């Protein structure tokens, strides 16, 4: 089976064997999470969400509607995603922009992923990076400081 | 009335009709929150705080003493604010620096708002931006990467 | 004694007099926390962790295995740390990289601290900074925007 912490609010039944979901996580009903994932404390996971097997999501991350995470992905702490390029309060998109983080990619701590983004297989996103364009497979990207 | 999630700690009675406050939020007694707001999971809202109507605060945001949010503002996930330009542990300011986010402005995911800042009506702050100076009304600002 | 909020999960007994640990914090058993600390809501503190006296950790911060915080340090909200320079899901380091934040240093809101980093005594890290190199004692560092 899987481990859902008593201090998490997990509403999805679509959770793979070996997955751990930690304290103060919210997971909404339609989320799909594969096997042997680690969803660390203080994460939010919405409905139109697919997360593969062996995915690590460190603390303080939100996976919105329109975000897909493939197998073997690492997401660092306080990483953000997004599904709305020009957000205005109460102006709901007719269709959320999709992001996909492809198999084996890693996203460093506190990176910011713009909407509509593909990060290729086995890419490495530097800590604190702002990703405004697709990142090719196996590429190391970071923002110049 | 308003919706306070059972897994939130909301101590303020000053909350407008239609407002939703989600799991694992903390709202301290003197906070004022208007009507039809959405305070998403994992937010902290302090005492000397005014939030208008139709405000969206996405997950993982803290609204400190000295921060005012006007009507129709969008605040993206993991956005930070601040009320102390030269912070030192246990050195409490005599007066917190004030920030105001004016009506209809939007702040992108993981943006950082320095203390003493005005963001003008209907401004758009890019995801991951560091805002060290006021942003004029209706201006799109982002940090060069 | 110390104050552990009923809505925190604090598993460590190694907590100094006068320390406050707030709602929705997780503190694992081996963490050491000194006297008169303030661990604000939504923090995660791991096992191989030493935090000194009079330390302020604002909301939304994680202190990982391998991180030491000395006395009188201020850590701003949504700051990230890290102990793995080339993270890949399920590829556990044989030894976590160590970070030390030396006495009296301050780290601004939403800063990102790379692994293996020393921040010197009384340094000041700008809000949103990415710290990829040691910061000398008493130096003010920020990332060019
Ligand atoms: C991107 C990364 C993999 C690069 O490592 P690297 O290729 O060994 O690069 P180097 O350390 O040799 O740095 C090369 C240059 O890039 C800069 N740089 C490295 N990482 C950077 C980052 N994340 N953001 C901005 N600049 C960065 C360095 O300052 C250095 O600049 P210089 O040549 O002017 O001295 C690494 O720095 C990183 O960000 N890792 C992610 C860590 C993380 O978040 N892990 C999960 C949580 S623990
Ligand atoms: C700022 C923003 C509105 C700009 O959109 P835009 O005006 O269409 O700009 P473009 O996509 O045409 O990009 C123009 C340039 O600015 C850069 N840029 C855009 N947004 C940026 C950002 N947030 N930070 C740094 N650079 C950015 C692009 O890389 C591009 O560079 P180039 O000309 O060298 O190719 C948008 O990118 C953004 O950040 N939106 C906020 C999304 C968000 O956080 N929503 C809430 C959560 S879903
Ligand atoms: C770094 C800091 C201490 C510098 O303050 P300062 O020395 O008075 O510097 P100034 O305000 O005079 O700014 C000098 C320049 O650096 C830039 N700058 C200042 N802080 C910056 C930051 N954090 N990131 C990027 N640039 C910054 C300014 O835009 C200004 O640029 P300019 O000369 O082109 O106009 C302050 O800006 C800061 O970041 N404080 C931390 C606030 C915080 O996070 N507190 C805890 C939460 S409330
Ligand atoms: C800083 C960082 O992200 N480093 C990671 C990287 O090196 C990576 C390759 O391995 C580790 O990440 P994992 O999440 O896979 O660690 P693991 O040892 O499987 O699980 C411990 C994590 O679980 C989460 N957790 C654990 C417990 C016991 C808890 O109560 N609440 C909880 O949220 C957070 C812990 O860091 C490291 O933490
Ligand atoms: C990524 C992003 O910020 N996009 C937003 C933007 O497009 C914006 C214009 O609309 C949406 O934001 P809202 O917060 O207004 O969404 P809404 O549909 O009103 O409410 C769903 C949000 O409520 C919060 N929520 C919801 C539930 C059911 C919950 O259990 N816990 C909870 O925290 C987080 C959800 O994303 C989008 O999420
Ligand atoms: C924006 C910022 O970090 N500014 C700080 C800086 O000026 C610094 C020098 O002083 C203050 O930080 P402290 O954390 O030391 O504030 P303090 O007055 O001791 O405690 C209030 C904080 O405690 C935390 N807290 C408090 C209560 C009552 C709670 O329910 N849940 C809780 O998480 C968050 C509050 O901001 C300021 O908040
Ligand atoms: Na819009
Ligand atoms: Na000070
Ligand atoms: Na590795």
């Amino acid at each position: 089976g899987h481990m859902i912490h008593k201090l998490a609010d997990v509403q999805s039944k679509n959770i793979g064997s070996g997955t751990r979901i930690w304290q103060f996580c919210v997971v909404l009903p339609s989320a799909i999470i594969g096997e042997n994932c680690n969803i660390c404390s203080h994460c939010f996971i919405e409905n139109d969400v697919k997360i593969g097997n062996n995915v690590t999501i460190k603390c303080g991350v939100q996976i919105w509607d329109g975000i897909e995470i493939e197998d073997d992905v690492f997401i660092g702490p306080n990483v953000t995603f997004c599904n709305d390029k020009y957000p205005r309060s109460k102006q709901y998109p007719k269709e959320f922009s999709k992001t996909i983080i492809k198999k084996g990619a890693s996203i460093g701590a506190n990176a910011t992923i713009l909407p509509g983004i593909t990060i290729g297989e086995n890419a490495m996103i530097g800590a604190g990076a702002i990703v405004t364009k697709d990142v090719l497979p196996h590429v190391t990207y970071y923002s110049k400081i």
